[PDB]
Formats: C-alpha cells, sequence, structure tokens
RNA sequence: GGCUGUCGUCAGCUCGUGUUGUGAAAUGUUGGGUUAAGUCCCGCAACGAGCGCAACCCUUAUCCUUUGUUGCCAGCGGUCC
C-alpha cells in the first residue's frame, strides 16, 4: 500500500473532534474544521506490519474471520473474505459466536441440514406453509451464519472493520486469545486490538482498500 | 402414597452454554410492534432448549363415496288408506 493511494481513499478522515477517543491521541495527525486527521506516517508501517503478520498467518494454514457489519462495509467484506477463500460475518455479530462456539456450531448445523432439504426436495412433502416457515429459517440462518458455515472450528485471527462497532466479537477473540487486526478510527478505543490500524472506518473506498490489501496478502500468503 | 380442589385454561415457569456482577443475582424472558397466547415479526450479549400456548383427539355445521335393515318413500302398480 501507498501513502497517496491512502489519502485519495479518504484513509485519514478521522471522526469530529468531541467524540474521539483519547488513547487515540498517538495517531491523529491534527484537526481539520473540527475533525480529527489521522496520520498516514503511523497508519502505512502499521498496516504493513499488520499485512505481514496476516501473509504469515494464511501461510501456516490459518483461518482469517473478517468482521464488518456496517452497512458500507458488509457486502464489501463479503467480497473480500469470499474471494481469499476466507470466512467472514457481515451481519449482526451473535453474541458468544466464538466463546459460546459449542453452541452456535449447532444452529450452523441446523443451516446445513436446512441447506439440503432445500436442494433435496424434502420441501416438497411440506404443508406449503412449512415451506415458507422453513425457508424463513434458512434464510436467516444464512444472514447470521452463512459466511462461517464452513470454517469448522475457531478461526485464527480476526480483521475488523470498525473495532467501535465490533467491540463484542473484539471481546470475544481477546477472551479466547485469537489475535485482533482491526481498523480503530479516532472515536474507538484500540485497547483490545493486537494489530492496530488506524484510519476512517466508514467510507467505502477506505474500507474496499483494507480488504482488498488484507485478501491479497491472505492469498500471497496461501499461494506461498 | 394415591387421588382431588384452588389460584387458573391465567400466560406464564425454567434450564444448558455464553456473557455481566466481589456477590445475592442478571441477561436470555427486556425493547418496537402484534396476538387469545413468552402468538408472531423486527431488534438485541446472547445462542439455544424444555414445560406450558397452539396443533394432533371427541363433538357440531356443508358435501362426496360405500352399504341399504329393523331405518327411507321420489318415480311406477296395487290397496283393507
Ligand atoms: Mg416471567
Ligand atoms: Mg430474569
Ligand atoms: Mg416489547
Ligand atoms: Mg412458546
Ligand atoms: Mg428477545
Ligand atoms: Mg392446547
Amino acid at each position: 500500500v501507498s501513502m497517496r493511494d491512502m489519502l485519495k481513499a479518504g484513509v485519514h478522515f478521522g471522526h469530529q473532534t468531541r467524540y474521539w477517543n483519547p488513547k487515540m491521541k498517538p495517531f491523529i495527525f491534527g484537526a481539520r474544521n473540527k475533525v480529527h486527521i489521522i496520520n498516514l506516517e503511523k497508519t502505512v508501517p502499521m498496516f504493513n506490519e499488520a499485512l505481514a503478520e496476516l501473509n504469515k498467518i494464511a501461510s501456516r494454514k490459518g483461518k482469517i474471520l473478517f468482521v464488518g457489519t456496517k452497512r458500507a462495509a458488509s457486502e464489501a467484506v463479503k467480497d473480500a473474505a469470499l474471494s481469499c477463500d476466507q470466512f467472514f460475518v457481515n451481519h449482526r455479530w451473535l453474541g458468544g459466536m466464538l466463546t459460546n462456539w459449542k453452541t452456535v456450531r449447532q444452529s450452523i448445523k441446523r443451516l446445513k441440514d436446512l441447506e439440503t432439504q432445500s436442494q433435496d426436495g424434502t420441501f416438497d412433502k411440506l404443508t406449503k406453509k412449512e415451506a415458507l416457515m422453513r425457508t424463513r429459517e434458512l434464510e436467516k440462518l444464512e444472514n447470521s451464519l452463512g459466511g462461517i458455515k464452513d470454517m469448522g472450528g475457531l478461526p485464527d485471527a480476526l480483521f475488523v472493520i470498525d473495532a467501535d462497532h465490533e467491540h463484542i466479537a473484539i471481546k470475544e477473540a481477546n477472551n479466547l486469545g485469537i489475535p485482533v487486526f482491526a481498523i480503530v478510527d479516532t472515536n474507538s478505543d484500540p485497547d483490545g486490538v493486537d494489530f492496530v490500524i488506524p484510519g476512517n472506518d466508514d467510507a467505502i473506498r477506505a474500507v474496499t482498500l483494507y480488504l482488498g490489501a488484507v485478501a491479497a496478502t491472505v492469498r500471497e500468503g496461501r499461494s506461498q
């Protein structure tokens, strides 16, 4: 990645100053019309170090869970995780997805079963309205667990867009000792993140930049 | 012991695992709506489950098929009606 690419992507744009987290002071460059400006001179090396560590994780045949559920980030994170053969959560994070994996995997199994019943013709022997009921259940399980249906266990890393919004997932990973790589905007707490990447987590341009880079890095880790 | 009344056929009562709290406990089960209903949808540090709700049972209202006496009499003939 390059500083100029980041800047044209809008990565340097933090939040308004009245909403800052004071712990984000070392990564703030200044203010522009009451809005904090992130120091890309910190962002570039820190992102490059996160990229190298993620490359190593993908090289050990590791699973990376992409987490972003903001409306701006959902489709992009899904595309990024799919294009690099990884796992994602792009709709509401379910409390206990990781710390209560022994329970959530049962819903994943039910997702598998309902998907086969949708490609097995078992839905035809159903009383029409129950076909719609099971379709609703399949669709909701797909909304919430589609991205992790084949994860098969705890991931080896989390890549998070907007640490503040995804605080539950960060907390769960910390509880289970799973390294966290996050875009940490100026309003956010960097304390639960092992690899902090200071930057905008709201605009699609910046989000897509981060995600494309992470997907490419894990692809190179797999290929190498 | 068994059996029964009663709140009350009221919509409630819980649990596992997760998480919160030093703890009693909490969350789930609250919230926005909706329903006869913890009924359902949406949300949501909860994810799920069980007993309850509902359904499955009996009866009643319509129709079809089968059978046709001890029950029936529309069409035919006969009458002691
Ligand atoms: Mg209650
Ligand atoms: Mg309670
Ligand atoms: Mg409510
Ligand atoms: Mg119920
Ligand atoms: Mg609820
Ligand atoms: Mg009942």
